[PDB]
């Protein structure tokens, strides 16, 4: 019950909000964003919230079963896969959730595997890409459209979509922490995980970032989470109790020992620095954060500068 | 010094690691003409790490580097070389202590997934792709792979990854998951491999953590079993607990109830033990979880399982 973080380094640590490598410890200025992902949202003394659950290779995958084909770019085949919990068990859409568990927090097109295997038993898979943009997208009501290019799929069996990357044609495409609509077109997000930022004036946000595969254009595919997945199911098994609204944690350089650079980890499930700017650190990828105290929001961060 | 501890997360939050799916169920079979000896999610319970494993998730049976051209050799029938990095990006090293680069696949079997691109210029793509670990120039040890593909859109000398997603073979004999493959290409001999594993006491066997992988083509079962899941290998890794014993003893609680389903031995070496005879996966709640009991010795008797 002591509050603790895994020791795992930033090249041990995977993304919260797709399964992806962290490849950088990334900070910009909050102006004119809304920060707020609903995966990989656990606040520090353990309470899940958003779209949130624990299982690393399921967040952005979905499953339930694949329905017919309509018309209407190769991918030009729409299937509907009306969805069940990961797990299998039946999706209840009066949940208190934005959607259902693992759904993207982001407007995009991910690319990915769409799988069967019939309830014969026999299987197929194939590419395909699931528009988080579309109307149709309406994973809270239990939802949502695949787009696919081969017509080697079966209706009325289950399906299982694994995520890749982005399958956009371009940058534009790709709106990482601008929300879908859960619910389809026209409708109002609920349940959410609250938007995040800096309090103290001058800090800004610090994210685990990774860079997604693309199956099209020039996209750096740059997808930042508030936590890695480790770190959130670590806060759900521990349950610490959190002494303040700040823990003071600090990056070390493993060869040396030395401390780095400092950051607030904030009690509702994020880091902030103080920085200026948007730029990924210079830091050891074989470093790792220590928890160092417990202080008030008034605590004045050393300057990160590079890193 | 260092407590030992299980992580508390229950069967349906943990995953496979020697895949990236989710474990499904408990599973148990005699050990009768097997050699066990997976390399991916090979922890001791004081956290060393052996044979291929690493820590990162989604890198399990990934690869990373630079492709080459295509030859050909019937959809997937264009021939593709993979010059692989370390999953981080950094040089692979053929003569580290492994036996090959860290996540390579520990299985006979093709693996269907996505090879994806992106050029040094930013240009992207991405399509359908197999790595058949049968295959004689499969060599992860010496740093090559083949992929086979179908679409023709691929840059040679430029950066690729592949993302495993499952199976891509056409039937359940094109899958052999206790089957190294040849690490070092066809007729080399597999070098640094974590050792098998086996049960000590008479009539125990195994019990594994058991993933059901998707699949490309057939009427294949997709059954994957690992001897820890990744989030235990990685527990152990960061808490290198001190081991007072060769064996602790753990138990299997129903969430509901909070009653012992079964007990198990969890050997030092990095796996689970159980009195059963036969092959089945156990029926028990997937919101279930082990629980640490105690240290005992290989003397110690397991209540014999049942189902579960």
């Amino acid at each position: 019950k002591p509050f603790s973080l895994p020791s795992l380094t930033l090249d041990e640590l995977s993304n919260s909000r797709f399964p992806a490598p962290i490849v950088q410890l990334y900070t910009n200025p909050h102006d004119n964003l809304v920060v707020q992902p609903q995966n990989g949202r656990c606040t520090i003394d353990g309470l899940l919230q958003g779209t949130t659950q624990l299982v690393s290779c399921n967040v952005c995958s979905f499953r339930g079963t694949l329905g017919d084909g309509q018309p209407a770019m190769a991918f030009n085949i729409q299937r509907e896969i009306m969805l069940e919990n990961l797990d299998g068990s039946p999706y209840d859409p009066t949940d208190d959730i934005p959607a259902v568990l693992g759904s993207p927090d982001f407007q995009g097109v991910v690319f990915g595997i769409l799988s069967q295997r019939n309830t014969d038993g026999q299987t197929r898979a194939h590419e395909a890409k699931v528009d988080t943009r579309l109307a149709r997208f309406a994973p809270k009501l239990g939802f949502v459209v695949a787009t696919v290019e081969n017509t080697d799929f079966h209706a009325n069996q289950p399906c299982r979509f694994t995520p890749v990357g982005l399958g956009g044609d371009n940058n534009r495409d790709f709106n990482q922490w601008g929300l879908p609509a859960y619910g389809g077109a026209l409708t109002n997000n609920t349940n959410l995980a609250p938007p995040v930022m800096p309090v103290y004036p001058g800090e800004q946000l610090l994210f685990f970032r990774s860079q997604l595969p693309s199956s099209g254009g020039v996209v750096g595919g740059w997808l930042d989470c508030l936590l890695p997945q480790e770190w959130v199911q670590h806060f759900f098994q521990e349950s610490a109790t959190s002494q303040s609204d700040v823990a003071l944690v600090r990056y070390i350089n493993p060869t040396t020992g030395r401390v780095l650079f400092e950051a607030k980890l904030h009690k509702q499930g994020f880091l902030t620095v103080a920085a200026s700017g948007s730029y990924p650190l210079v830091v050891p990828a074989d470093g790792y954060f220590r928890f160092e105290s417990w202080v008030n929001q008034f605590y004045t961060l050393a300057p990160m500068g590079n890193g």
